[PDB]
Parts: structure tokens; sequence; C-alpha cells
């Protein structure tokens, strides 16, 4: 289909077209990315993905036509603790994407070690809020809490310094304009408090006509929850100039 | 997801998110149902239909929500014989349905022989446009080419008078309003012929809470192309007051 689109208000136990990774499951009419006890809290070492099942046509080689995207999606971060690691992202990949071997942690469930920093040996466009920094561990983050725009690697083409605050809700607002290349990404508390990153990206040398959306969370020795509370996308085939 | 919708503007060859049975295929930018030689010409024993891959929530039984949905297609139908048949419709069936042993020609690819006309024995919503009706063959049909509203089985719960124009685009538009529980059928051709046809019918009595919609057609003893030229569904979960 040239235009696609779904919406997921809430996450309701009996779920039909969505692909689960890892250790996602719906829980409470939502989707808890990571691992938690019975008890709901997070546990250490930990990583899940889900992706919803139908294709999304990004764009088309032959009418030489890319897709106008926009996703929309709340989450909530929530740790017994204060450190709160790993982060989740919205990402977009080939349909056949699987969990990496020794992607969690600060590898966010979304590159391999050896490759995480490798442009040419990946396919991925992410978004991720990112929460742990430790330059050890994490060398290629800024030394500070942050939502990044990824292309092909964990170190961020772009950044904008953010706050963590556990237990609210983010708004997250992801764009993806084909006529001026821009991937656009607002994020918002209840409260107003705003953030915005943008850069400008040509998903056609990044990734195949057909791709899977979905999000991916982690925790390496460091843990809290990455609640995915509702998500809605739509994808529009347009011709540019 | 509470709401699901896609378009097919057109049919290019390249398809991720349909399932194909039987002998459909995308040929020239559409779907033929049936099977058609090498030049196109359409042939006698065949059976297809396609299916979107996403399965939409019908109803949710829970939240006492049914949905509101709209299919809007476009078809044509060829044959250099008097009599082209059988027929092709949009259906709404559980999610793992799959062609019937003997189903081809008058059952047009939706019904068993020993179930056609059982209610109890099937779980199938779909809107026929039938063209052969002999008395001695189709018993179940009103005596004349028709658009058909069937309810588990294939003798039509309605029918209304309907003209089959070979080579000519058939719009139609197919609704269900929740609240009213009404399901209309709207078809025209291109110089504003139009045909009407509405049932009031439950749909949580009839089909799971998740489905899978698509397109059926099939061909006996005559023969004709069924093509799908273009296909938008939209479904939204509402509450019913
Ligand atoms: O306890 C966390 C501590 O260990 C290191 C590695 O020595 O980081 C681990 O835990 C982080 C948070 O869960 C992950 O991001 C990282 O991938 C994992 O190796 C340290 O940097 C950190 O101080
Ligand atoms: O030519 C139609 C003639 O053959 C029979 C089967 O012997 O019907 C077949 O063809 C019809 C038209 O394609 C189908 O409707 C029917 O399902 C199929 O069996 C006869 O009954 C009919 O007289
Ligand atoms: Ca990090
Ligand atoms: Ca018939
Ligand atoms: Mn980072
Ligand atoms: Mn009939």
């Amino acid at each position: 289909q040239d235009s696609l689109s779904f919406g997921f208000p809430t996450f309701p136990s009996d779920q039909k077209n969505l692909i689960f990774q890892g250790d996602a499951q719906i829980k409470n009419n939502a989707v808890q990315l990571t691992k938690t006890d019975s008890n709901g809290n997070p546990v250490a070492s930990t990583v899940g993905r889900i992706l919803f099942s139908a294709q999304v046509h990004l764009w088309e080689k032959s009418s030489s036509r890319v897709a106008n995207f926009q996703s929309q999606f709340s989450f909530s971060l929530k740790s017994p603790l204060s450190n709160g690691a790993d982060g989740i992202a919205f990402f977009i990949a080939p349909p056949d994407t699987t969990i990496p071997s020794g992607s969690g942690g600060g590898l966010l469930g979304l590159f391999a070690p050896g490759t995480a920093q490798n442009t040419s040996a990946n396919q991925v466009i992410a978004v991720e809020f990112d929460t742990f920094y430790a330059q050890d561990s994490n060398t290629w983050d800024p030394n500070y809490p942050h939502i990044g725009i990824d292309v092909n690697s964990i170190r961020s083409v772009k950044t904008v310094k953010w706050d963590r605050r556990d237990g609210q809700s983010l708004n997250v607002l992801v764009t993806f304009n084909p006529s001026t290349r821009n991937l656009d990404v607002v994020a918002t508390y209840s409260d107003g408090t705003r953030y915005e990153v943008s850069y400008e990206v040509d998903v056609r040398s990044v990734l195949p006509e057909w791709v899977r959306v979905g999000f991916s969370a982690a925790s390496g020795e460091q843990y809290q929850t990455h609640t995915l509370e509702s998500w809605s996308f739509t994808s529009t085939l347009l011709y540019t100039a």
C-alpha cells in the first residue's frame, strides 16, 4: 500500500499485529519493553523490542517516491534507584531485523558490539532517549542524559540535552519530511517542558524500500522500566521535486 | 490497534502485506484474482483470493466496542463469452481463513459445497457481485446478475439487480456503522449508474473479534477475468450506545 496508518491508544493483552522480541510483553495495557519481576520492578540485564507486523513502504525506486511519515508515542521510565538505564528507542529497520548478539545495556538492543559504530555495517534509523552516559562503557555518549538521532551508529549524529523524570510520561512526535529530508523530533512533558532535535537524512541511502517500525529498550547493570503507553503511526508515499 | 487504514491506489508487483491464495497474482498494477493465460485471457476452473496481512480488530468484548469500517474499491470484469462467470466478492472472515475444498465456480471460493447454505457452519460476511445465475446450477440465486450481501451462506440474505458491463470499472463503497448496525453498499459505473443495498447485522454474533479482510473470485465452466484495480480500507473501534 502507498499509505498505511495504525493507532494504539493503549495496549490490551490480546495483540495480533505486534512482533515481540526479547523480554517485551504486555502488562497493564502498556508494553513493558524490559523485564520486570512479579512486584513490577525493573531488573538488570534485559532487552526487549516490538515491531508492527505490517511492512511500511518507505520509498519506491521505480516511481521515485519517498514516504512522509509521522510517529507519535508516549512512554514513562521508572526505577527504585535514580540511575535508571539504559534507555528506549523508536527505530526503523529492515523487515527481518532481530536483536543483535550482545546488544544489551548501552547498545539499546539495536547494535552489535563489534559494529556499533561502523556506519557501513548497519541499516537503522532510531530516535533514542538515552539515560546512561558513563564514559567508560558508553564512550560515544555526550556527558549527560539526551535524546539522540542514530543513523547506522550508536554514536548519535545529533543530540540535545534531555531531563529524565521518574514516572512521568514523555509525549513524542517524530516526523520525516521527504521534501526537505528533515527528521524532526519533538518531546514534551505534561507541564510543557519541550525538547527538540532534527537532522537532515536521505532515507533512501540508508534503508531498503520496505521496512518495519518499532521500539527497543535495554537495561545493563543499571535498570529501569521502559513502558510504552501509546503509539500511532502514519506513512504516505509522496512525489518529490 | 484500535484503528487501522491502508490504501492501494494501484497494485505494483512488489507487494509485502498481501496474502495470496489460489491463483491470485498481480499483473499490470492490478490484482488478477482468477487465472489468465499468457495472453491475459481468462480460463476456466480457477479460484483466487487476497487478504491484507494485518488482522483487523472488528470488535472488543471487554470494552463493548465495535468497529466502524469503510472499504472502497474498484474492479472490472472481462470475457469474450456471453456469460462470464462466476463473480468477485469483498469478504471478512476469521484470520486463518483459506480456500475451502471444492469452493470453485458458483461458491466464489468462499464456501464448501456441503455447508454452503448452512449458516451455523460458516463465519463470513461478503458482498458479492454475481454474474452467473443459471437456475439449474446456482439454484440459490435470483434469476439475473446481482449484488448480494452474504452472511454465513451463499444464498444472499439480500440482493438487488445489477448490470454487468464488460471491461468497465465499477466503484464500490462498503461501510458498516456500529450504531445502527447497517452494512451499506453503494456501487457506481463511470456514467453515474448507481446501485444500493443495505442490511442490518450485528457482526459480533457472526465474526470473531479479530478478522482479516480481502477479496475472492472464481470461474467454473464459464469464465471471465476478475481484476481488482484499487482498494482503500479504514476501521476504528467505537463505543456502541
Ligand atoms: O553498573 C554499571 C557500571 O558498569 C558499566 C560497565 O563496567 O556499564 C554497564 O551498565 C550500564 C548501565 O546498565 C550499561 O550502559 C553498560 O553497557 C554496561 O557495561 C559502567 O560504565 C557502569 O558504571
Ligand atoms: O456451464 C455451466 C454448467 O456446468 C456446471 C457444472 O457441470 O456449473 C459449473 O459452472 C458454473 C459457471 O462457471 C458454476 O456456477 C458452477 O459452480 C460450476 O459447477 C453446471 O451446473 C452448469 O449448468
Ligand atoms: Ca547510553
Ligand atoms: Ca452465482
Ligand atoms: Mn546516546
Ligand atoms: Mn448470488
